[PDB]
């Protein structure tokens, strides 16, 4: 059911969503998205504790909601899909291809999962599972070439030859610690291609192969680096390996402020709890490998 003791109740508790406006509208969809991205980290720490990334919704629910963990796209967007459909939003799973700046190509594999939500004939893209400063704060209207300014950046969805492209126009980055000016976590482009996708409806079973591949292949960013990110009311926290970062959006002069701190092994556990509300049941081995990954 949907009352006391129910999974949907526990989901809303987990994301700190106490409102009950009692409308299936864009406002409610936006609220839920924002609450989720502030509470449920984009993270892959299981991989680096020697554990699996589970694809089943039962396992995902127990890990994210009951254990207060986060996850990658196949977990946190699958959870979101479940929540939105449970309350009655017409929601569709879509498969995506992630842009690689070094390669100047989108991934061959369908390595991202995002959502489409339809409300009164209007179509929106919703994604709580890409992370860092690539994370939308509001649903994006599915309108080819329209500029959609949000706090993180201006977003654009553009259609070309049956593919849809999510791009962003970022602010100037201000890095007050020059020792981190050339961090591998940073890139210097304002216009950034994020991912591509098609509107072809998918099921979770379409990502079975990719689920294994993404957590086992040396080519996967997910096995190269350990990371977690969480959105805040004014920016993003992201830990990559031993490097903790905090971005404050539009801090001053149309610029984002990025602060850096190198953590020791003893600090990792504390930061995970204090900043991300992540408590682990096996030891994390933080890793900062060489696969392209920016914040
Ligand atoms: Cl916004």
């Amino acid at each position: 059911g949907s009352g006391s003791g129910s999974d949907i109740e526990a989901y809303f508790e987990r994301i700190g969503y106490k409102k009950s406006r009692n409308k299936l509208d864009l406002e409610t969809l936006t609220d839920i998205l924002q609450h989720q991205i502030r509470a449920v980290p984009f993270e892959n720490l299981n991989i680096h504790c020697g554990d699996a990334m589970d694809l089943g919704l039962e396992a995902i629910f127990d890990q994210v909601v009951r254990r207060n963990r986060g996850g990658w796209x196949l977990q946190v967007n699958h959870l979101l899909y479940w929540a939105l459909t449970t309350i009655g939003f017409e929601t569709t799973m879509l498969g995506g291809y992630v842009y690689s700046t070094p390669a100047k190509k989108y991934s061959t594999g369908m390595i991202h999962l995002l959502l489409q939500v339809t409300i009164d004939g209007r179509n929106y893209i919703v994604d709580a599972g890409f992370g860092r400063s690539y994370q939308m704060w509001q649903p994006l209207e599915l309108i080819s070439g329209k500029d959609q300014p949000q706090v993180p950046c201006v977003f654009r969805l553009t259609e070309e030859n049956g593919f849809w492209y999510l791009d962003q126009i970022r602010r100037e980055q201000y890095i007050p610690n020059e020792e981190f000016l050339h961090s591998d976590l940073l890139e210097d482009s304002k216009y950034r291609k994020i991912y591509s996708f098609t509107l072809k409806p998918r099921t979770i079973e379409d990502f079975e192969s990719m689920n294994t591949y993404l957590q086992t292949s040396p080519s996967s960013v997910f096995t190269s680096k350990s990371f977690c990110s969480l959105q805040t009311p004014d920016g993003v926290h992201c830990l990559v390996g031993f490097t903790l970062t905090h971005r404050r959006f539009n801090y001053k002069d149309n610029t984002d402020l990025i602060e850096f701190k190198t953590l020791s092994e003893e600090e990792i556990e504390k930061v995970l709890k204090n900043i991300f509300n992540i408590s682990l049941q096996r030891k994390l081995v933080p890793k900062h490998g060489d696969r392209f990954f920016t914040i």
